[PDB]
């Protein structure tokens, strides 16, 4: 019930910077990375049910899922991936922003495609192209489940979280801004997932709305 408060100990902004100047053009670009992330995960926690098979005990169905919602301007992506600890949230989303924008930004000069960016462990933050806020809820076997939170300022917020529990992985929460209402369409989902997601080796399920 208690929430505890980061600064962005580098600049966050230089990376929102080099973000828009890179990708303004081509947005879509974060459905690809978000997927990207949940496929690593999930492929950690694959990998970890083979040496110790009770790792599964907290769900077995290996999957991600994207959920637009209309009404309250979100698209929701969750995974049941391996999730992650307090310190793996805060290594994750604040310790490799510093390092990982560094180690991105000196690759694109030496001439690197942009298309590189998940590889330097910043791909999350291409969120905040479409997003005016994101929330993460997260779980991993070995810690209690939490809820990190950030509209890309000065600081991000991580809590212990309430609400529905999920059994293990992540679930990124996008505000999306008025102007990026497009990425609730149903149809635009399609698109992107096939453009850019079809090599991803778990299955990828759109949750339609009813209307
Ligand atoms: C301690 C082990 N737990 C995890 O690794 C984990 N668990 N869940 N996720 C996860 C994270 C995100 C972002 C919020 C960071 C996500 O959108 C979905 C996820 O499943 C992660 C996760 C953590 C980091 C990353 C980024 N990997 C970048 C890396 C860079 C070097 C090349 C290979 C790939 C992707 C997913």
């Amino acid at each position: 019930e208690e929430v505890e408060t980061f600064a962005f100990q580098a600049e966050i902004a230089q990376l929102m910077s080099l973000i828009i100047n890179t990708f303004y053009s081509n947005k879509e670009i974060f459905l690809r990375e978000l997927i990207s992330n949940s496929s690593d995960a999930l492929d950690k926690i694959r990998y970890e049910s083979l040496t110790d098979p009770s790792k599964l005990d907290s769900g077995k169905e290996l999957h991600i899922n994207l959920i637009p919602n209309k009404q309250d301007r979100t698209l929701t992506i969750v995974d049941t991936g391996i999730g992650m600890t307090k310190a793996d949230l805060i290594n994750n989303l604040g310790t490799i922003a510093r390092s990982g924008t560094k180690a991105f930004m000196e690759a694109l000069q030496a001439g690197a495609d942009i298309s590189m960016i998940g590889q330097f462990g910043v791909g999350f933050y291409s969120a905040y192209l479409v997003a005016e806020k994101v929330t993460v809820i997260t779980k991993h076997n070995d810690d209690e489940q939490y809820a990190w939170e950030s509209s890309a300022g000065g600081s991000f917020t991580v809590r212990t979280d309430t609400g529905e529990p999920m059994g293990r992985g992540t679930k990124v929460i996008l505000h999306l801004k008025e102007d990026q209402t497009e990425y609730l369409e149903e149809r635009r989902i399609k698109e992107i997932v096939k453009k850019h997601s079809q090599f991803i080796g778990y299955p990828i399920t759109l949750f339609v709305e009813k209307e």
